[PDB]
């Protein structure tokens, strides 16, 4: 009866959670939403003026450009889909439930192979995140009993959550920081923008609005892929590892506000 | 000394499935990307030549409704985004990690509280989908131990994981199935892509190429959202629970093929 009561709390919580969320986001964006819809009409307006045009041919060449752009055209100069390296790019957040969305498979044929391939990829990446906390854990322990054992001289040394959370949080910090450091001047964006996108990306949220590393020429365009790749994976790796401890965490409380609640 | 060769294998296994993965994946679409590319020229130049414009005006043309598509302006005429339901929709997304994308935030202000709400909320709702499992575990082991008592008169009673595997893939589908009976008559779709669409939605990938529930009428449209979020809900539950227990498969699988090897 303990646990019908732990899920039904936590049910409860999390709908109460979903509805301030909600109230607030629309209060913070409405206006803005706004805005930029009647800036829209006005310029359309002005366009469909200047050039004697009329109301439904340009409907139908923003249909056509709306399918281009679907396909893969864009305004600025980017790299080609489905090469070998955009294939690999796109199994790469596939297999990791990322999803940017900037590749998609388009014929019949090309969908059935992705279900099969992602119901046998995801298990093993997720599998691949648990051995790597588990790993984690243990370096962590040995860590912490090398270090009491040389300040003496002046398996049952488990940290607890607490200090695997700081430490998790400190990292994803410094990591996201360091990331940051670039995508600042090899694509123009702010350091803000950095720091918003990458914590997009390593919590496998993946919106698409922002995705690296695809303009058709990046210099050298040789080991900045490799570091792409790289961060992206120790990222990844430590946020969920982050979400994991969190839950751990919450089950607790809820443990404990249940116990008190007699 | 075992865990670290655990963990080299299967790393190793998964680099090689990316490969493979790719090449497939490549040799699928190349043709087909190539094509569009060139009707989408071919259809811009005859519009071009049409109208006697330029080359530069369309570009900035294009580029101002790039602008506004990034914003909530469509050409089918969709529903407002932020009003009180576009933002409970955006936050049952993020919660998820699915991340459609159709609806992302734009104002600063609007991104911190982003990251602080998802950070909170994704562990939380990972908490629910491990009590999910406990709860089913527990009562399918019921359920078995009653029937096989019953029977007889013609705790200790834990399926297998085989068992377990089969029930959740049977489920799967029912429920997938069910779903795609449905969105095949309210929206113009084939029922292969309501399959494809269930099966991106359910697995939290979520690319956003099809996202449901949104033509600014939908006749009734006060059942169908709430159709939608319990299919969303139970699809995503079911899922996740059958990548965990492919995952343990897995594990046992890799121990074996260590052992064997000397
Ligand atoms: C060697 C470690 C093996 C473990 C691999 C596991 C999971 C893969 C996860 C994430 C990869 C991120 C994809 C980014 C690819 C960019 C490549 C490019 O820019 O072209
Ligand atoms: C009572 C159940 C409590 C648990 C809830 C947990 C997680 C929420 C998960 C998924 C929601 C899917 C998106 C909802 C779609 C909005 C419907 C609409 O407006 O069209
Ligand atoms: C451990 C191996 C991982 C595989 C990493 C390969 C990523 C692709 C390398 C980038 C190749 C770009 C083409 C080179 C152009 C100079
Ligand atoms: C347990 C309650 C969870 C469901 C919360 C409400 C679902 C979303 C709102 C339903 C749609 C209302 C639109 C009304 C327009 C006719
Ligand atoms: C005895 C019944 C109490 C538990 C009911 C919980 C309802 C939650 C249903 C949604 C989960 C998919
Ligand atoms: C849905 C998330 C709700 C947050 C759960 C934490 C409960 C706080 C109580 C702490 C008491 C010690
Ligand atoms: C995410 C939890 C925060 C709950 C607070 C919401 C109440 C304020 C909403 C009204 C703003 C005008
Ligand atoms: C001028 C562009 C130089 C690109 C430098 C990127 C090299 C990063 C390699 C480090 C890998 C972790
Ligand atoms: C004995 C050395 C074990 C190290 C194994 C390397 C595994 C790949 C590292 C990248 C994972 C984040
Ligand atoms: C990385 C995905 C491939 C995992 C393959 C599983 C091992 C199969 C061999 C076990 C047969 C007894
Ligand atoms: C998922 C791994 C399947 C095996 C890949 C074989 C690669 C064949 C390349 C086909 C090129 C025509
Ligand atoms: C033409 C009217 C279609 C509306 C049908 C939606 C009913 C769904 C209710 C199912 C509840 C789980
Ligand atoms: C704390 C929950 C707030 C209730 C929703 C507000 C609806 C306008
Ligand atoms: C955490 C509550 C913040 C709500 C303020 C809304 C801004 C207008
Ligand atoms: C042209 C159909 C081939 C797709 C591969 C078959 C699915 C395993
Ligand atoms: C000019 C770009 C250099 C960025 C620093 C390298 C990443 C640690
Ligand atoms: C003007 C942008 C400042 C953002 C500060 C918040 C960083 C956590
Ligand atoms: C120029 C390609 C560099 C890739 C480095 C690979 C070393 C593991
Ligand atoms: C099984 C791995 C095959 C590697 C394919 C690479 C072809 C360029
Ligand atoms: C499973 C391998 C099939 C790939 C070849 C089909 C594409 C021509
Ligand atoms: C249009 C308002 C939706 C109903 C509010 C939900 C409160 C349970
Ligand atoms: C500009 C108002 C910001 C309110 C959200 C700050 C995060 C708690
Ligand atoms: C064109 C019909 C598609 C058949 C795919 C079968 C799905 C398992
Ligand atoms: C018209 C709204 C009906 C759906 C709400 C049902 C409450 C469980
Ligand atoms: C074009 C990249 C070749 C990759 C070999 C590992
Ligand atoms: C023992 C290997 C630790 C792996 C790198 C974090
Ligand atoms: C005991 C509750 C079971 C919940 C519905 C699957
Ligand atoms: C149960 C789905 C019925 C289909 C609605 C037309
Ligand atoms: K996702
Ligand atoms: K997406
Ligand atoms: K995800």
């Amino acid at each position: 009866n303990e646990d019908n009561a732990r899920f039904l709390l936590l049910a409860a919580l999390i709908v109460l959670y979903l509805l301030g969320g909600a109230a607030v986001f629309s209060a913070l964006e409405l206006a803005h939403e706004r805005q930029a819809k009647q800036r829209w009409e006005e310029r359309l307006a002005q366009f469909s003026r200047g050039h004697q045009l009329s109301r439904d041919e340009l409907r139908g060449f923003l249909r056509h450009y709306e399918e281009a752009t679907r396909a893969g055209i864009r305004v600025d100069n980017v790299r080609p889909r489905w090469d070998f390296t955009g294939a690999f790019y796109f199994v790469g957040t596939v297999v990791s439930t990322i999803g940017f969305g900037m590749t998609t498979p388009a014929t019949v044929g090309g969908k059935i192979f992705l279900i099969f391939y992602g119901l046998v990829g995801c298990s093993s990446t997720i599998l691949f995140f648990n051995l790597f906390l588990e790993r984690l854990i243990t370096i962590i322990a040995y860590i912490m009993k090398s270090c009491h054992q040389r300040q003496l001289r002046r398996a049952g040394w488990k940290p607890s959550v607490y200090y695997v959370m700081l430490i998790l949080c400190t990292a994803s910090i410094l990591i996201s920081c360091c990331a940051s450091a670039m995508y600042t001047p090899i694509e123009g964006w702010s350091y803000f923008d950095s720091l918003y996108f990458c914590f997009v990306a390593f919590s496998t949220i993946g919106f698409g609005d922002l995705v690296s590393s695809q303009n058709a020429h990046y210099e050298s365009q040789g080991l900045y892929r490799f570091a792409n790749f790289v961060f992206i994976l120790m990222g990844v790796c430590c946020i969920y590892s982050l979400f994991n401890v969190i839950s751990i965490l919450i089950k607790q409380s809820l443990n404990w506000i249940l116990r008190k609640m007699d």
